[PDB]
């Protein structure tokens, strides 16, 4: 708390040396509470220059979130009121559901863990949108090419979406999300998109059951992986996509979509409602999903879980 506004205060100073007085003034904490807290976020993992004379240089943050600096990205933020993050927890989107209950707030959760130290991004994301149900599915269809986009910036391959929720690097699921929706007497009171990032693993991080199909953003960048650099690129792609689904039918990103999409030319395990083996031909302009089943009779799926 003392950590976080400390923090916060050298985050937004740089590239700038600040000095323990300053922090203390503008803080308004007793010099020496300065000096523990300093020498915590060292011991936390912050790369923070200190030099006589000068003062205090955040050089770089270590692979946890923290409140303080995650706040900077929300105060900049049309669209969340603010972030809650936490060290760990069992489930972003239990705490999301829970925290979304008598306000109409937007905001997201991030955990570092959810029960690999550190190395996946977890957050759910709580929405309001005032849309009518028949355009409450499209969602998905918006916001994960927000997150295929995001994602992109990061990876020298291409990185691509298997319909509904699911997003991979070449043969590796490196994402995958979930949205839930809330509704009262009258109608949606909230979304919850709930998403699971791979960002650093290492192949050896993954369990070997999985590891052929499992990948992590770091494994496809040359460069060290920037974990809040990532945060801060995928809340603006959540963002804007978030309005263009407020604002475009789905028949505008609908061609985008294909283009991005790794279900193509190939023949898939599809299960509704249950099985069938057959191939996508197509995503219709409502965000249906057609498919052409081995005895070549066409189905129209609005959600089945699409397996390789």
């Amino acid at each position: 708390k003392y950590s976080q506004d400390v923090l916060q205060l050298l985050y937004k100073n740089k590239p700038n040396y600040i000095s323990g007085q300053s922090i203390a003034e503008s803080l308004n904490i007793s010099r020496t509470a300065v000096k523990k807290v300093i020498d915590q976020l060292k011991l936390e993992g912050c790369k923070i220059d200190s030099v006589n004379h000068k003062g205090h240089l955040l050089q770089q943050l270590p692979d946890i979130w923290y409140q303080g600096i995650i706040d900077q990205y929300t105060k900049s933020s049309a669209l969340f009121d603010f972030s809650e993050v936490y060290d760990s927890i069992d489930s972003t989107q239990l705490a999301a559901k829970k925290s979304l209950v008598g306000n109409q707030s937007s905001f997201f959760i991030l955990s570092d863990e959810q029960t690999s130290k550190g190395q996946g991004l977890w957050m759910s994301v709580v929405l309001r949108p005032n849309v009518a149900f028949s355009m409450i599915s499209k969602f998905n269809l918006f916001i994960a090419l927000g997150i295929r986009d995001a994602i992109q910036h990061f990876s020298q391959d291409e990185v691509k979406v298997k319909w509904p929720n699911d997003i991979y690097i070449d043969n590796g699921k490196v994402c995958g999300f979930l949205t839930e929706m809330v509704a009262n007497n009258d109608g949606i009171e909230a979304i919850i998109c709930g998403i699971g990032i791979n960002l650093t693993q290492q192949l050896e991080n993954f369990d070997e059951s999985i590891r052929h199909r499992a990948t992590s953003i770091q494994l496809h960048d040359k460069n060290k992986l920037d974990r809040y650099q990532f945060l801060e690129r995928l809340l603006q792609e959540i963002e804007k996509r978030y309005n263009q689904f407020l604002t475009l039918p789905f028949s505008e990103i609908r061609e985008e979509y294909n283009a991005a999409s790794n279900i193509w030319n190939r023949t898939l395990l599809f299960t509704e409602n249950k099985q069938f083996k057959g191939q996508a031909i197509d995503l219709d302009y409502d965000g249906y999903l057609i498919v052409r089943d081995e005895a070549g009779e066409s189905h129209r799926l609005i959600s089945a879980d699409i397996d390789f």
